[PDB]
């Protein structure tokens, strides 16, 4: 697209993009293990939260919908799901240790999932392709050059698989019981 | 190497060995950035600690002393030094984050350093050797099969270098400098 338009930003490249439309279908759910109250009022208190999270990452590309592949082997190359939280406004981000042997995912609060060694099999139909550009539909980020990024370029190998392993950051906002 | 002696606790191989004897020469030192005082008692109070660590890992092998090599490359290959603390003790172990942009280490101690992609150059003289036993003389541990241990077996390549990257855990107990 020709750049015609005089935006005060200083004539940057356009935001027109997207070969592969990566979309998290990851969902998070939590329940309190212990609810308390003072009977002097009706002031309930839900506490001791117990989080769980499930789903997958799909990707629309050339009118076909693919699903991300994880690695179920036990080496350094295990696609390790690691939950991240911020006490700040995302100024920093710390890994959740297991407390009482569960992931305390407290309702609202902001979370992020990190999963390395992801892939996709786009099929022999899509072999040997260069500059496939991955964009997120819903706040998924891709790791590159030591830093998170809104989009990344991948090439497919002779079979149609992304030639090198990805690493994703997935947003999480739990639902709760009640 | 022959079992004569009836110890309680089954009978098991001896622990004595060490083809190559690794020693941490890592030292840690800290100062409070603010020293304060309760004049009604005269009880001083140190706070805002500022830790620094320095040193090397050496190793004795076949009468010669070698020194560990780190990897400088910007990337996934980089020997990442990560400071490491246990809250109270044992099962707890978490990454030490920078506060006030510096690594506060309190002289009460209980810290460990973790460093990947280490190596050694044992010299052309020690090429092509097949199974070498690594031991520490001062509490350095080596990573394998997802867990630390005090010994590992490695082989040298055509040049005399450890064929594969090591990953170490180094103890440190800081000292207070006035």
């Amino acid at each position: 697209d020709v750049n015609t338009n005089i935006v005060l930003g200083g004539t940057t490249a356009p935001a027109v993009k997207g070969d592969v439309n990566v979309t998290s279908n990851v969902q998070a759910i939590t329940s309190p293990q212990t609810t308390t109250i003072d009977n002097q009022t009706g002031a309930v208190t839900y506490s001791n939260w117990d989080g769980k999270v499930n789903g997958t990452v799909t990707a629309t590309y050339n009118g076909q919908s693919y699903t991300a592949t994880l690695n179920e082997t036990a080496g350094k190359e295990n696609s390790r799901v690691t939950p991240w939280y911020t006490q700040d406004g995302g100024k920093t981000w710390n890994v959740l240790k297991k407390d009482g042997g569960v992931y305390r995912l407290e309702p609202a609060g902001k979370y992020q999932l990190s999963v390395n060694n992801v892939s996709f099999n786009f099929g022999t139909a899509n072999a040997n392709k260069k500059n496939i550009t991955l964009t997120s539909s819903n706040g998924v980020q891709f790791r590159e050059n030591g830093q998170w990024k809104d989009s990344i370029k991948v090439s497919t190998d002779q079979n149609g698989a992304v030639s090198q392993p990805l690493t994703l950051l997935i947003p999480i906002t739990p639902v709760d019981v009640t």
